[PDB]
């Protein structure tokens, strides 16, 4: 019933190349944008071979210099893995310039409330966002 139990992201952790998840991706990038629920790759070339997720939720991605940027900006969904790049999607605002951002559908959920999947903080306060291509 208590916060301690909220989950928190990953986004910030990075893993070690020892599982040769680069080479089987062919060293490029692992991303999927989310537009809207349109999806769309990126197979950009990869610079390092260490891998990164929001949550355990999904497997661990080699990613381009691009998405690894956004994805320690919290701008990759923890719920579903995608990033939240452009349309419409919610933002938690903790601080000065700092976004969370994540789809209506994939907040945590506890005691029946909602939270942002990021950081645990009350989803009732998540903005609407639109972003243009
Ligand atoms: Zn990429
Ligand atoms: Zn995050
Ligand atoms: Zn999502
Ligand atoms: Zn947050």
């Amino acid at each position: 019933s208590g916060f301690e139990e909220l989950p928190l992201c990953s986004c910030r952790m990075e893993a070690p190349k020892i599982d040769r998840i680069s080479e089987r991706a062919g060293h490029k990038c692992m991303a999927t944008e989310s537009v809207d629920g349109e999806l769309s790759g990126c197979n950009a070339a990869i610079l390092k071979r260490e891998t990164m997720r929001p949550s355990s939720r999904v497997a661990l991605m080699v990613l381009c210099e691009t998405h690894r940027a956004r994805m320690v900006k919290h701008h990759c969904c923890p719920g579903c893995g995608y990033f939240c790049t452009a349309g419409t999607f919610l933002e938690c605002h903790p601080d000065f310039r700092v976004a969370h951002r994540f789809h209506k559908a994939c907040v945590s959920q506890l005691n029946g409330m909602v939270f942002c999947p990021h950081c645990g903080e009350d989803a009732s306060e998540a903005q609407e966002v639109t972003i243009p291509r």
